[PDB]
């Protein structure tokens, strides 16, 4: 069960009455968690493998070290004795997380959830066997011959993914997929849209854990990287209810406190569970504009894990979290590498009404690195989507030793 | 004149391409400017007279010292060479601000504005002689003899105010000696107004590189003993009064000049509007914009964008460039009734269960009686519902310090 209880009080950061969170992973999602913590006077310690990471800049103190090293993490935890340990990435020493928890430290949402989400087979079997939710048809392959059999049985086109990816359209792609050993082979779902349901487990006034559901977030990606997201996804009411049902079955199995990014595919009224991250997810950055102040996915996660309540509205057996206005995001990604990134095109980009940008503060860029986002809002979610894309495309980037790129 | 120009580029904090702001005063208003700066990858250095002030906690670096000491401030400015020096309070060495500007550092909105606004006579004369806007009738007194004649000439009840940094509500001649005790004084006629409003006019560059002024909806509020207690947007005033508020604010900010947001204070009675005073920087009543304006557009973000030379989108209406509100909202302060270190707040299960509201706790390490430690924020389609809700949420919170018992409000 959950180690903490419903919270009625907060002290003040930098004094002996402070509450304290420890962010393991200091990227842009951790930065927004740190800003909400600062806005509540909660002390923030940010940890990552490099210095001046986004969340470290906003945090009260930081630690830099190899987050796969259990002894480094224990040293930080023993020094800081945080009220919540918030892992922001899967590349963290898993044994360490279980040991913190066994020793009484609150690991968010629990250590087991991160461990499960770490392994594709473990995760898929949990969804099928424990949560009992619908997923793409699939089979596993341990050898090249098994891969041929799987793709043929599943049917082309199919997706192959290492359990820890390739899109095989025909047998000619089998050799490539095998080179990308265990692999999961999945049937291709020709969905209308992919959605992330940001279900949050948190205490109600009785001290029991309730699950609250924001509107589904639609998104699209260039395989591996989300490129744009928006809220609400334009899906039917039946699909929406089914999205909540499936998310609830999954978060009931994972347990603990915190927000989850439950990923699903939607086609008409049909919904398939794809996977789930037991923490805030990048597509949810849209909630920085679509949810009211103090209620983005980062503030919801923070409130949940400190044991604070979160208001919601019960609708047909589901406790929903009302959206403020439709919104959308579009990533600003580096096409070059190097130190001291710079961004231009702001006169045009920042003159667009109902939109703005957030630049993450990363000190170095690498090709494909997300450096910021454009955010836009409108009564019409499609107008917000086009607008965020437009603003992001007006921005060009350069580093110390590179030329400008669009 | 403004020494920077329209900005099309931003670098990254902590690296050599960084832009950098220097906050002189690190209270709750500076903390929110620091948060928007961090959100844009802008480097923040926060200064104040005590350590771990609200903005210092969010800033990249901080300096602690007597901000009335010109040498201290120069040492910081020479070390940091910021793109903008942002005074958050009036109690800053004024000669220092003029010297920074003379040496090519950008003081917001300009040094003269802070020097004018901190002196009731320089300010009032600026409003009457240069901006040419309506104000309460007034007279100045430098002696008790002049004070008696002034109060008699203005008529009772009248307001007496010390020219710098001690006011009194004179109901009759018998109060005159008490007022002299609180030396220059301004004596004003009493204005019977319906509500006081803060117009958050912001001067900034437009896409063409010229300076324009944009107007958010007026913010209503109520001042209890020199301290605001609650504010809300939009103020419930007539459309005629609203346009007069914009007209008066424009005349005032065109005279003060520079770049940045201004908190122009006015009294409203029906369609009639009187200019009261003006703060040349973000103002506490404007915290309502943390909820009533869209993300990245509270008064703090409007100020930051303006002083970095970035554009701010607006909507032209009847000759005025307006800034659209997202949803009506209100705030109510959370003030300490006791003093001491390590404040703590309780009542959160009930207070944070109220829908469409939340709280911001400033992080101040010590409380003193009357110190503002946080605010409740609430929004609703109906501004009166938001006003009542912010008040209810604030009243659900009790506070204590390391060496005090729990106290309501
Ligand atoms: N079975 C599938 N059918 C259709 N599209 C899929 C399928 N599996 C993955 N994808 C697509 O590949 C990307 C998601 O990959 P996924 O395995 O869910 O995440 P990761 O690869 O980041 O673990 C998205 O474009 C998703 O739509
Ligand atoms: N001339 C006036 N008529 C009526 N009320 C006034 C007048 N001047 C001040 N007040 C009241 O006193 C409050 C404080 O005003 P003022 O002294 O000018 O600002 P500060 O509180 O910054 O000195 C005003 O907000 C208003 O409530």
């Amino acid at each position: 069960v959950v180690m903490i209880k419903l919270r009625d009080e907060l002290g003040t950061a930098t004094t002996d009455s402070a509450q304290k969170i420890l962010l393991l992973g200091s990227g842009e999602l951790g930065k927004e968690i740190a800003i909400e913590a600062q806005r509540l006077g909660v002390e923030v310690v940010a940890v990552d493998r490099y210095a001046n990471a986004p969340a470290m800049q906003v945090a009260h103190r930081s630690y830099v070290g190899n987050m796969m090293d259990k002894d480094f993490l224990w040293s930080v935890v023993e020094r800081e004795k945080p009220d919540a340990i918030i892992p922001e990435i899967e590349a963290i020493n898993l044994d360490a997380l279980f040991e913190f928890e066994k020793d009484g430290y609150f690991v968010v949402p629990n250590a087991r959830a991160t461990w499960i989400a770490m392994h594709r087979e473990r995760l898929r079997e949990t969804l099928v066997k424990e949560a009992k939710v619908p997923t793409s048809r699939y089979m596993y392959a341990t050898t090249l011959d098994e891969l041929y059999e799987a793709c043929e049985k599943i049917g082309y086109p199919c997706h192959t993914k290492a359990i820890m990816s390739y899109f095989v359209k025909g047998p000619e792609d089998i050799p490539k997929a095998w080179e990308e050993e265990k692999i999961i082979v999945e049937e291709h779902i020709d969905f209308d849209v992919e959605v992330t349901e940001l279900a949050v487990r948190h205490f109600d006034e009785n001290g029991e854990i309730v699950t609250t559901f924001p509107k589904p977030v639609g998104h699209y990606q260039i395989d591996g990287d989300y490129h744009a997201s928006w809220q609400p996804a334009e899906i039917s009411e039946k699909a929406e209810r089914e999205v909540y049902r499936i998310a609830k079955r999954i978060t009931d199995v994972l347990g603990g406190l915190g927000i989850f990014g439950v990923e699903m595919f939607v086609k008409g009224d049909k919904v398939w569970a794809n996977e789930v991250s037991p923490r805030p997810h990048d597509t949810g950055m849209v909630t920085l504009a679509s949810h009211p102040p103090g209620f983005s996915e980062f503030a919801l996660h923070l409130r949940a894990v400190l044991g604070l309540p979160i208001p919601g509205e019960w609708v047909d057996g589901y406790r929903l979290f009302p959206m403020l206005i439709p919104a959308a995001t579009h990533v600003i990604k580096a096409k070059v590498s190097g130190y001291s990134p710079r961004f231009r095109g702001l006169v045009k980009a920042l003159s667009v009404p109902n939109a703005t940008v957030r630049l993450f503060g990363k000190p170095e860029a690498y090709v494909g690195r997300r450096l910021g986002i454009a955010l836009a809002w409108d009564k019409d979610v499609e107008v917000a989507k086009r607008k965020a894309e437009m603003v992001a495309h007006m921005i060009e980037l350069r580093t110390r030793s590179s030329d400008w790129h669009d």
